[PDB]
């Protein structure tokens, strides 16, 4: 169990998830002064046009 975490791109650093918790998320959108990314633990959350991307082989964040 080991992810990374580049928030928006920034510095990408090193913090897997543990205590019961073992997923990786990518999610990111941009709009109207309004753009994020987080790409750390989750899974559950998508929608339509916003990018989502949930992953979990060990290292799966690239």
């Amino acid at each position: 169990l080991e992810c990374h975490n580049q928030q928006s791109s920034q510095t990408p650093t090193t913090t897997g998830c543990s205590g019961g918790e073992t997923n990786c998320y990518k999610k990111r959108w941009r709009d109207h002064r309004g753009y994020r990314t987080e790409r750390g633990c989750g899974c559950p959350s998508v929608k339509n046009g916003i990018e989502i991307n949930c992953c979990t082989t060990d290292r799966c964040n690239n």
